[PDB]
């Protein structure tokens, strides 16, 4: 099979339940299923914790953060280290051989700076697929971090459902959005497993989706857009769909746009 | 057959852009001459040190070493096999070297019990699997593996840098070189001992010819080479004019011989 990738939302990463949950319907799908599995994943709370926790005040421009140089390498150190490596932790105590990268490693996604004004923020590009693919033929689960780096040498912070997104153009792979949200129920509360652009704008105006599924559905029509291929919406609350969703089969709300 | 070399890393180096830009000179230029492939391995530097004291938290000691405690394994994980790494692998892009970053547990380079109680979060290496680092240097990549490692059952662990590399070492049959802000170990003529034994260098810290804070550093060494049953070198990242010739083989700094 083609890749697949899995980018993990920050509330996925601050919950040791979703995490066990996660790590044990990896485990589960491997024992039948030799698809290829990439893990894509941001920050969750541990950088904005570690930002309070150095009195760091955060400003944003029109609705994104400003990322000095004095920041980044915080902020490198949050998601590239500790958010990958507890990653790999719990790889590893699940017996699962992980390999985690940044964007850069590879020059797996290019990364060129988004705004002078914001500093360090990337804008991802579809990279190059030769290391991951050499890892994923010899048997390893990557999981890389939205942190990149651009050609010159400077670190950048990137959205991860941007990051992920440009991954799975660069390795040909299917892409599911995991996080806490199953999937976009109708208007009588029945999950809709596949939901066009058309109905996920409909939907939004109407008020059915609202709140938090309004970005998150964004996230995956965006995702959808650019890749020309349908992006999966999905939770780890039903553990045990883990494995069809990972096969290919639409367990949340797949977008098509 | 490979026999790549180990360039371990650490101190003030991390920090030094002057410093780092003629390192990765140094590397690049290694690497133009020279098919045998490099490995980096790292430590972290004053990065740990920084977010520390801008934490306000205390680095405290017990046997002489430092102890990380439960609710600090996170944020030194943070420095080290975050920043330093990431830190490493621009200056890396930079320079055009095709470098992959890595931590001792990615394949199981090097493996990590828990030292001491006492100590918490501190590991203790030993020698792991180099099938994954193997494959990268055959493919041409240059791997920089931070001194972060993770025991079975999922525990993160800080790793004394030094002990790490010599794990490694071991691992992928590799030469090893610690560079360290460290100074030219004089003889009574006032020459520098390009070359001593282990048990040379422990009778001059015995006998106190070996003076200053370098005692730590050639005791590593000398563990190191006694380990390896190979020459360990430590040399200064400072003049970096002498890297090369110190990667191709010259004992520019002060080598422990087996």
């Amino acid at each position: 099979m083609n890749p697949l990738i899995i980018k993990l939302g920050g509330v996925l990463l601050d919950s040791e339940e979703a995490l066990e949950r996660l790590f044990s319907a990896l485990v589960n799908y491997r024992e039948s299923h030799q698809r290829p599995l990439v893990i894509v994943h941001g920050g969750g709370c541990v950088v904005d914790e570690l930002m309070k926790g150095l009195n760091l005040p955060v400003k944003k421009k029109n609705g994104l953060r400003v990322t000095p140089a004095d920041q980044i390498d915080i902020i490198t150190g949050a998601l590239a280290g500790t958010a990958n490596k507890t990653l790999l932790a719990w790889a590893k105590k699940h017996q699962i051989a992980a390999v985690g990268l940044f964007l850069g490693d590879g020059d797996s996604v290019k990364v060129t700076q988004l705004d002078e004004e914001l500093g360090h923020v990337g804008l991802a590009q579809p990279g190059s697929p030769k290391l991951i693919n050499s890892l994923l033929e010899n048997g390893y689960l990557p999981v890389v971090s939205s942190i990149g780096v651009t050609d010159e040498g400077q670190l950048m912070n990137v959205n991860a459902d941007q990051a992920a997104t440009a991954l799975a153009a660069t390795l040909g792979a299917d892409l599911i959005l995991l996080s806490d949200v199953s999937g976009i129920l109708d208007g009588k509360g029945q999950r809709i497993a596949e939901m066009t652009a058309a109905k996920a704008e409909q939907l939004i105006e109407q008020g059915i989706i609202t709140d938090g599924m309004i970005v998150k559905v964004n996230a995956a029509l965006d995702a959808a857009r650019t890749l020309g291929r349908p992006v999966d919406i999905a939770s780890w609350r039903h553990a045990e769909q883990l494995p069809a969703l990972f096969n290919g089969m639409p367990m949340g709300t797949r977008i098509l746009a």
